[PDB]
């Protein structure tokens, strides 16, 4: 037995995606919790110089919406689909105290989250972002961390935001391309080595009326790891 990585897909930019579905994927945000109405995916994304550039209109709400993007996830060669895997997404990301803003890089499987990563900046009179880590979907989700990110480390630029799953251990960082480290957080999950994946969605929300924060995502990846073969 050895083994190998498989990448199911790669997004550049350079060209507008194809093998994937616009505003129809799932999103992880607990609405139902926070007193707001339920989320929207929806308008487009521009693409410009190998960058994907979210579209958000400042409409008094009581919801996210932005737009998304997901695709689905085949079994890896050895006809595994609860195997390891790493799921990579390049963002440049920018904040201020008025702005307000959220993405969503979510594993799903059958409809719903397993995994999901975000990146939030909530208030409008703060420039504090959030890193967060949820497994599973709706009243079985657990926020496992919520990071407050000390800006003064994590100032705007360039990340990683990954998923990696290896075994039962579930890992979530925001790689600090700029400047070197980041965020990492992770751990052990019983039974998730038995759990599944299918699909991903990206989602890349502002809140009603508040200005949006600067958002742009560069690259996306994912690919299932440690593949047996022979
Ligand atoms: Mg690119
Ligand atoms: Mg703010």
């Amino acid at each position: 037995v050895k083994q190998k990585s498989e990448r199911v897909y790669h997004l550049d930019f350079n060209q507008t995606p194809t093998g994937v579905t616009l505003n129809n994927g799932v999103t992880a945000f607990p609405y139902y919790e926070h007193g707001n109405d339920a989320n929207v995916q929806s308008g487009p994304f521009g693409y410009a110089n190998g960058i994907a550039y979210p579209s958000t209109e400042r409409t008094a709400s009581n919801y996210w919406n932005g737009p998304s993007m997901s695709g689905t996830i085949p079994k890896n060669s050895n006809g595994s689909n609860t195997a390891n895997f790493q799921f990579v997404n390049r963002v440049n990301v920018g904040t201020n105290a008025a702005e307000v803003g959220r993405f969503e890089f979510n594993l799903t499987y059958q409809g719903k989250i397993v995994a999901s990563l975000a990146l939030f900046d909530d208030s409008a009179s703060n420039d504090q972002w959030v890193f967060s880590g949820t497994v599973y979907d709706g009243s079985q989700a657990q926020m496992l961390f919520f990071d407050l990110l000390p800006r003064n480390y994590y100032r705007d630029g360039n990340y990683n935001a990954v998923i990696t799953k290896m075994g039962d251990q579930l890992t979530f960082r925001l790689d600090r391309i700029d400047l070197g480290d980041g965020g990492i957080e992770t751990r052990t999950v019983s039974g998730f080595s038995s759990v599944p994946i299918d699909g991903w969605t990206a989602w890349f929300p502002g809140f009603s009326d508040q200005r949006g924060w600067s958002i742009n995502w560069q690259d996306s990846y994912f690919e299932w790891i440690n593949v047996d073969y022979w």
